[PDB]
């Protein structure tokens, strides 16, 4: 889809049609301990003023942490929902791409932590996110 | 078009083109201490199990604390952009809108932050969001 | 003791010997909804610049956040640990006081969160914390 | 003292004096890129239920990200004072030493920005700190 880990036979919202597919979250690797991701920047990544927003990198690092562990816990009969996230900006995009490394490095029985380092096309460390995921039995 | 500040003549991107407009974000009060906004739930806005996005939430907290720090500081030669930004989520939200509320807390001379609650159409609290906005000369 | 809240026979650190003791922090008023603390500035609450350590108003709020937590929770066979500490720094304290004040936002069945502002002796906001409480059966 | 960087000839606070000396922080390594201290743990550094303070783990990040950055930017006219610190919690210590790891991981021209691990003495990462440190130019 966005290659989102694929964990039940139905969703309820269609990749395209998420916030994900709409600015066109895609995730390259996962694994239990570390998943990327990235986005072409387009204006529907970006705030009026020209920059990608604030926003876009929050919900990458977002989407990313959070489906890297429902892509564990999910077959468990746990679900995983974002708690906290923490993005702190430090240069910003104006275009090409957005990519980020989520790097997991606390795994509690309920709260899983992942670093996440959002990278510009050059490289550059752009922002990082400190992502918090709950994780709690499925409800019926 | 989302009711944002009218601080310039032309901005480098329209508002139905930016993230902003694309998911539907509205200002509805702005005072140099308080703002709010809000947002209609649809597919647009959350993620595929279904939820408001994460990453939504931060966005709605971003540029609604970005933007009533920017309709005081632009006349003064100023800009400002996020410089982190911390959502807790404690509530999911399925449907209806999302309101926004964002309380100036501190304005210094390099950095203003804003508190800003996210409610559901009952009232209730469903993320917070403290926002640490860089202020800082405009480099034109 | 500092006062807190009186909710066992024995504790395994007494008061005097604990850091809360040892800088000196006071309860004043704790309800399930609302708690006050306060410390006077000494050098043991200073770092070498002079001005009151991040640490001591890091923990100011931890204590005052955690222990209002437990004054509901323990009786409920709960404990209550700190999960994260978010403590922003808006304006330094050099010599008086420090006063906490906690007010809770959340009060989920796994965690609660506290919004505490930390103010020196003329009332104006040093810094605030955004404190998140985990709350787990006691193990036995 | 605690083997701080010598930037000054002398300084507002003995050592021995300061929140840091009473509770026994020790830097030993100490360079622009990265810096690692070590405490002790003792009752003084605990809570009343025997755990080491959240508020300890803040203060260790917040001295060690905040003279680190001192090491550097002192003899340059500037300052550097915590803005922001985010410490979340993993594993308690009840015993033994905290020993912190401080990566620096952004260095703009108002903004340092630090990853500090907090891992007990079999290695564990028990806690972690987001630290933001602002770097301005000294008032004398
Ligand atoms: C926060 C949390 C309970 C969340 O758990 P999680 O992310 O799911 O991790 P998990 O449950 O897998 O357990 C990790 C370790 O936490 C401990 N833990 C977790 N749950 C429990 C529990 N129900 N009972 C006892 N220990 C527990 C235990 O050490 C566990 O390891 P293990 O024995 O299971 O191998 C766990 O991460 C944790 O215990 N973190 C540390 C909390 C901490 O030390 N905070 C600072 C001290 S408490 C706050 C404070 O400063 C204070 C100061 C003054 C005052 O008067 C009162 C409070
Ligand atoms: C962080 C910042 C400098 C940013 O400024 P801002 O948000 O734009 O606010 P603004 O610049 O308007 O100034 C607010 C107040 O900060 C102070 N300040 C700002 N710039 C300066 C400066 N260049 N020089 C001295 N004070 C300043 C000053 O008190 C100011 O009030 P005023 O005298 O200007 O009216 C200001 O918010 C601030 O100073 N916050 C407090 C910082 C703080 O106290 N952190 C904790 C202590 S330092 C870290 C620490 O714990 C440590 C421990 C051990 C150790 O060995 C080393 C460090
Ligand atoms: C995080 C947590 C589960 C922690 O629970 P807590 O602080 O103990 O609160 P509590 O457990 O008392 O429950 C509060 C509400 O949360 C929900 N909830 C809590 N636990 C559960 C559970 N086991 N199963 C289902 N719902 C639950 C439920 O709505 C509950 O209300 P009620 O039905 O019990 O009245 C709860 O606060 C919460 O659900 N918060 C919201 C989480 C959220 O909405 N995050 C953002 C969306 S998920 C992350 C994301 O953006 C994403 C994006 C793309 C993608 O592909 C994947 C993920
Ligand atoms: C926050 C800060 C200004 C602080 O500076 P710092 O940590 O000391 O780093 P420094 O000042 O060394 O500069 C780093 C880069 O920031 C940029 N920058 C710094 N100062 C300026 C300035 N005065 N004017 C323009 N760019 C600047 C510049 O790109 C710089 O690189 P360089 O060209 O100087 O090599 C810088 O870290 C930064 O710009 N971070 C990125 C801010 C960001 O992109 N936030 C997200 C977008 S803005 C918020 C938002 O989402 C929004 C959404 C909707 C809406 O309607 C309004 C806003």
């Amino acid at each position: 889809g966005g290659n989102l880990p694929d964990v039940a036979s139905h969703y309820p919202v269609a990749y395209e049609q998420t916030l994900d597919g709409t600015v066109g979250f895609v995730i390259d690797e996962m694994t239990p301990e570390r998943a990327t991701a990235s986005v072409e920047v387009t204006d529907t990544l970006r705030q009026r003023w020209g920059l990608v927003h604030g926003g876009a990198y929050c919900a990458l690092a977002e989407m990313l942490a959070a489906e890297a562990t429902v892509a564990v816990v999910h077959e468990k009969g746990m679900m995983a929902v974002g708690q906290s996230n923490h993005t702190s900006f430090f240069r910003p995009v104006k275009e090409g791409h957005v990519r980020a490394e989520a790097v997991r490095i606390h795994a509690g029985s309920t709260t899983w932590f992942w670093d996440v380092s959002l990278r510009d096309d050059a490289g550059r460390l752009c922002a990082v996110s400190s992502m918090s995921i709950a994780v709690r039995p499925r409800r019926d």
